[PDB]
């Protein structure tokens, strides 16, 4: 009887009734970042080809042309790499999520690594693009943390394999791709889901699509976006909650209802200093 609102999902949360939360997050909870979604008119990555050198938009991610020239991806790396952006507000609410013992799994299509650099580790992550943090041999397909490889990458050499001189390219998917590995947690883990949380993003892509209707029909799908479009809007359920406008606002509302605030403050303090 009547739609569920944001306080509704906070109390579901802070009793504990929702404790299996599975997030999905996209563009939208990095630029307060300062990372423009890349097809951004103007300060997205997609329109200033001449500043890193590309004749078209997707050959930074595409494998023929890494191979030609290398050095416009390991651009996009350099200023991508762990340290130089910051996780905001939203990061830090996942974050504090973790802590509580309430996050099951984040699956992420961002490949800015603020979730890692927040303090989730890599177990709860689904990196569903790749990653940063690691880094494969072309070749012989020998992996690399990503720290092994930062120098090189900092100081603008194409990083190579000690073993077979290959190019050691960072673990993020190029178009074509297959998905990694780590994507086939989906299939136990949204069964498993009693809680369904969307930020910055309408997942309108397949196979991320699909996944917003794997979860049970008892289970609340929390929109946190711009806008109410995509698959949720397209197939609505009788417990899903849209919270629209700002991100920023959105997760700090929720924050505020779940009386978070005061730990997100000393959170966020205490990992700036870092
Ligand atoms: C879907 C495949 C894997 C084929 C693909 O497009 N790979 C290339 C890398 C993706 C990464 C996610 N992505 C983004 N698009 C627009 N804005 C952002 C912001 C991102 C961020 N903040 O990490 S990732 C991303 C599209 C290109
Ligand atoms: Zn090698």
């Amino acid at each position: 009887k009547g739609k569920l609102s944001l306080q509704d999902v906070a109390e579901l949360i802070r009793a504990r009734a929702c404790q299996r939360v599975v997030v999905m997050v996209g563009a939208g909870i990095s630029t307060p970042s300062g990372i423009p979604d890349f097809r951004s008119p103007g300060s997205g990555l997609y329109s200033n080809l001449q500043q890193y050198d590309l004749p078209y938009p997707e050959a930074i991610f595409e494998l023929p042309f890494f191979f030609h020239n290398p050095k416009p991806f390991f651009t996009l790396a350099k200023e991508l790499y762990p340290g130089n952006y910051k996780p905001n507000v939203t990061h830090y609410f996942l974050r504090l999520l973790h802590d509580k013992g309430l996050l099951l799994r984040l699956y992420t299509q961002n490949i800015d690594g603020l979730e890692r650099v927040s303090g989730i580790p890599a177990s709860k992550l689904v990196e569903a693009h790749g990653t940063f943090a690691s880094a494969t041999c072309t070749v012989c397909q020998r992996p690399f943390p990503g720290e092994d490889i930062r120098a090189d990458v900092m100081a603008d050499r194409v990083p190579r394999c000690p073993v077979c001189t290959g190019v050691v390219k960072p673990d993020i998917v190029f178009f074509g791709e297959p998905l990694p590995q780590r994507f086939l947690l989906h299939v136990v883990d949204f069964p498993m889901a009693d809680l369904l949380l969307i930020l910055g993003t309408s997942l309108e892509v397949e196979p991320f699509a699909s996944l917003t209707e794997a979860v049970r029909s008892s289970v609340p799908r929390l929109l946190i976006n711009r806008d109410l479009v995509g698959p949720l809007a397209w197939h609505p359920r009788s417990r899903d909650v849209a919270q629209l406008g700002d991100v920023v606002h959105g997760v700090e509302s929720l924050v505020e209802l779940l009386g978070w605030t005061e730990e997100m403050r000393d959170l966020v303090q205490r990992e700036t200093g870092k």
